[PDB]
């Protein structure tokens, strides 16, 4: 009768590069980029513990993570250890050991024992904090203890030729899993289904003194690459039993929401495009639920502003959405997405663009198909998205047609 | 050395009616007004304490007063005594007396001496609660000290025809008041220059200990109607020394306000023209502006979004202010001021509208010189601003073609 | 699978005056009075929602209220409505009607559905607010749904000639009820146990629809007082199916607590018993359990100082609970529980004392067996406890020896 | 007119390993280090900033400063952008640089110049985080900018023997500083009373404009030591304008405070000194003072807690100060301290004691002139304070008798 989530602590694995995404990553890790105008991609798996009742979450850090640390600090800052809540913040420092440096996801959270142990959680749910997604984790856990499993692992049913570039896990009729591949050619069909492969999401549940004990049978094998993937998950499938759990069991979805909306936005073209989707007349994910809502950091913003309106200049909005703070001014939108702060001055325009928090757009300047990331200050007549060979020159472009836009790009600017 | 606001209590009077705006108060006193999809008509004068170091706040309400207490609790919250900071929301009800209802502005602060006086403020800084303005209050308190007034009054300098309106202070050339008249038919001019009126603000100095004995005295007599401006400061300007501070000297102007900004919005033309003269190029207010920020309870809220773009239907907003949680599907915008929540939908038009938060705007209505109830529902095809005979008969409609439409109302209709 | 509190409201009634604890609830109502040194009495009920899971708490408000509100507004504070959680703070007052009076329990919920229904609960758990006891309510909950009751009623299991003084439910072999009685001289017996009567808590559980139902059916009856156990229950017990709850199955005890504990502390003595239990040894109720915590209003405060040790004076405590802020300066204490801020001066002895915040005594004075209110200033010299027609004369005396001292009884002393 | 702590940020530096601490900072930096049951060192300098008004305050840490860090997070979590307020935690980490360790006090602030610029403060106040004192930093401010001044800086009026330790000014007549010694043999006295010399506090006041570019000119100096007392400084004085400001000009000082009170706790002896003076019948440390209070870090604690009276035990304390959540158990304390979570069994006796957090006190244990580290778990019938070369052996002996214990030594205990 009482639910698992009580004795559950959820640790979340933010060290992840996100190399993929190029200078979208050069300054923060992945689990702090910005998406959907709605928070940044860390804010999901936590928004998921913290709807599911896990009240217990630690954040291990890594990578370029002072604007993650100092987006945690503000922004999850309401658990009282009085009221059994914590939410601990774990980088890698001159601690309990020199290092500066996890050897592994596995060690991510091996380091942390001696914080873990004082709270004894019953339960402790891995989550990779890269990935967007919205998912109540008391399926997983009722499903782990029930099954008597010794690790339960979510896992996307996609088609088989997608699964190309996940970790596979290969399964039984009993969704046990038998087998762990890294990125197979082929992949192994779900047995009855062979269109579809099980896709692992880099979340796990294990009872909390087995995962301490697997876990420090690992920080002593020499043969370990201290990866959960990599070397916890197939001892446990090779000699313990570990059972797949598939997302649609357990993936929340609003009514407006027409399959289980997940993504990983691994590179710039997935990045934009998850983020452009957003401006469809009926998205893939409702970014206006308020079923299971994702919490993040906000500061109280004025509204957006619509200024000028004769024969030569207009600010206006179409097929587009408009964060607060938001002045466009003469400038013309068109299907485009705008984090906070954006000023967009007049005759300028914006088409398939992403624009995140606090960019400038001067005067004249015509920007089609591009991320702008944060605080770029955009010079009065750049053109981007007429010229493919001047753009690849000039900005990170993809080749989908896709120019991701750094500060540092526009100090290097001349023809 | 040390500043005067440290020990000062600003005591916010928020139980005014607000009658003239008609059905605009209905369910609410007109401080818990939204104003600007800003804040609320409260949050100015205590975002003027707060700015101004005064960290000791009362508010007095009365008159319909759940939503403003139930948004002074939920936004107004970040008050700690241990840090000698409070927050005190003082409602009229069965607590020192039966009654449950104050008889006057200086009977609201009268009941309410047993709160302030185990803070023992030096200084009480009274507010009216019903006024959009910024102003740093320490100022005053210098002048009030320097001056050793017996009550520092805030006074606007207003042309004389103006004037006719407030209640007016009589002045020598030392700005000392020698004589105040409520709405005089002809202002006294300043000395020396005749072309202006002093006209009070509502906004008072006292030492707290002066005043705790004026409002004893005001509640043992019984000429006294218990109101600060009819009987607490003639009294002082007769027997004591009160001495008026001019709202020029203490405003905070930002670089974009041409002016010093005051209005009191008191009737739905008012209302209407300061909320729709933010939507202006160059507004008389900046609500953009962080150098004198305006505090209120805000929720995160998705962006703002605008769907369609066909030959029939184009969701988009020009000359217009938009807030977050807005989704413009196919609806056109123009000069109008849309607050948090509005769903307009296809085909219906938008101008010269003040939406608040929260209305639905049914398909190809047609709304001009507007102000929308909180939540109201607009049936779909309803027309406003065409017909000045069926728009008053179905709402009330102002002199000046300005249409107040509440749910009450929608609810009424047929043709 | 979910928990069933994620779609629970917790509704508590804390309009109780407690006439039977006199003066002690002269200027508060039982709920806001203090206990334990540890939490106000409805900070119990409260936690027990937060701690159960529920997120979504109404406080019905009516007798003296200021207090319990003041404490209610600073102390639970930490609900955001976008995490869906809310705490709404609901007195009666010129609201959605004149009255300014909730006429009944029932009449609490039903002015107040108009708050209710936003948020579109799927169960409504009723809590009385005055009595000190830890209970898990995701067990009623899931008794409620798979016993397809009409109503699950919270019910104390004590020896039935304790519940004499409780509304009393008569149940079968399948603990439901047939009749309810209304303190029974001699009550019925468990059918197989007649020696123990089920008491009710008034704590009931519903299906939000079916209890809006009951409510406007309540509300249209003028036969009814429009009560929850006399007038909303009784019906069901009657036309629809009512099913008892035991405190045993779900109460929330530590390793610590030998028995299910429950206290109402209606009387002068009840309340002194309780507190004055907790300096046992062995104490019933485990303050310092953290597995189920009590929430309340707390601030960072000072440790406490025992100072002096000569022939003549020690500050000392034994068999005393003494909470912070606390300075025993040349005191003798014993077998006492002091709350917070409490100065004890020199040669002064308390014996079997509960004494609430903020108490000053004055040197010389020598009290036992007491009850002395907050902010009680007891003078020099007084000697409370050696004579008792002396004491009884001077303040409430109990017929077992306890004096509750007030400041007014103080304030009347000459010899 | 407008105070100047508006336009300030304060800086403190928190790196300070304390070596002379010894084990008591093995663990944990020197501000992190808990003090007087009340808080932890480091918030008396941010306290101090608080009250003077200060909303933008930086911390950079860098010796172990998990716990620093924490506290931080957990205590200081009340300041808002959108009002102006901000609170930044600034360890060396990979960010701007690989470095992972700050190369002086001046280039921890020189490494987050990005940091301040944004927030363009007008002033810093450049605070050092390890020392116990209570000042109003706007005194200094006017000073400042008075004086013309290049730096300010807070000096202590000490006994010219006592100023060996310091980094002491050399001043003329009107408090410029003339010259600047590190620890001289023989002070140079202030002019016209030649016993005293004015000791650096190490607080320092800049215009941030005229820091910045110090700073700057100190990165690109070799010959620099990047420390603010030895570099920053010193060039200051030769070619600048560098003023002293007394202690005692802005010092706060409660009534009950005899003199200005500052201490560094430099040693186990000094610490254990400044604790055990807080259970002096008038402390020089008034630390239930409320007009200048220290803000920490506050867990809901249960209060204090005597137990057993009888032939052979009693739990009691005198002349002691005693925390929240301690349970004196059958043991005797005299002239001792204690943090929360003490737990003190039968017949163990503990004089001149200073207890830190989560101490275990086993039965019999009989300790005297003590030290004991947070979270020890003294074993049953340990002896200290009889024997002081088995003491020192077993522990960390001073020359003068206190003996610090940590669990390291207590490990590897026998006879």
């Amino acid at each position: 009768v009482q639910p698992l989530a009580r004795d559950a602590m959820a640790y979340v694995l933010a060290g992840g590069r996100g190399s993929r995404l190029k200078e979208l990553t050069d300054r923060r890790a992945k689990p702090a980029v910005y998406f959907g105008g709605k928070a940044r991609i860390i804010d999901f798996a936590l928004s998921n513990a913290l709807n599911s009742g896990i009240r217990r979450i630690g954040v291990a850090t890594q990578y370029k993570a002072h604007d993650l640390i100092r987006h945690l600090q503000r922004g999850w800052d309401f658990f009282r250890p009085e009221r059994n809540e914590s939410f601990d913040i774990l980088p890698a420092s001159q601690r309990v050991s020199e290092t500066q440096w996890y050897e592994g996801t596995a060690d991510a959270v091996y380091q942390n024992i001696d914080i873990i142990e004082p709270y004894a959680p019953e339960y402790m749910v891995i989550l990779a904090g890269d990935h967007i997604y919205k998912m109540d984790y008391e399926y997983m856990l009722q499903q782990h203890v029930d099954s008597g499993a010794d690790v339960t692992i979510g896992c996307l049913e996609v088609p088989r030729m997608e699964a190309t570039g996940f970790g596979v896990m290969h399964v039984n009729e009993k969704d046990e899993i038998i087998d762990f591949i890294e990125k197979p050619a082929d992949p192994p069909g779900i047995p009855g289904n062979e269109g579809f492969a099980l896709a692992s999401m880099g979340i796990y549940v294990f009872h909390t003194k087995f995962l301490m004990e697997a876990l420090r049978r690992d920080a002593a094998d020499p043969t370990s690459s201290r990866d959960f993937g990599k070397d916890i998950i197939p001892y446990i499938v090779e000699h313990g039993k570990a059972v797949a759990h598939r997302f649609a069991d357990s993936c929340v979805r609003s009514d407006f929401e027409h399959e289980p909306y997940w993504r990983d936005v691994g590179t710039i073209d997935a990045y934009w495009q998850a983020n452009i989707d957003l401006t469809d007349v009926v998205p893939d994910l409702d970014i206006y639920d308020k079923s299971w809502p994702i919490w993040t950091y906000a500061e109280i913003t004025p509204p957006a502003k619509f200024v000028h309106d004769d024969e030569d200049r207009r600010g206006s909005a179409v097929s587009s959405v408009v964060s607060g703070d938001c002045i466009i001014s003469g400038a013309a939108l068109n299907r485009s997405l705008l984090f906070t702060g954006v000023r967009a001055n007049s005759y300028s325009r914006l088409e398939n663009a992403v624009v995140l928090p606090s960019v400038k757009i001067g005067r004249h300047a015509q920007l089609s198909n591009v991320v702008i990331d944060h605080g770029v200050v955009i010079p009065e007549g750049l053109i981007v998205g007429e010229d493919p060979e001047l753009d690849a020159k000039r900005f990170r472009r993809t080749e989908s047609g896709i120019c991701l836009i750094t500060q540092s790009m526009i100090d290097k600017l001349d023809l």
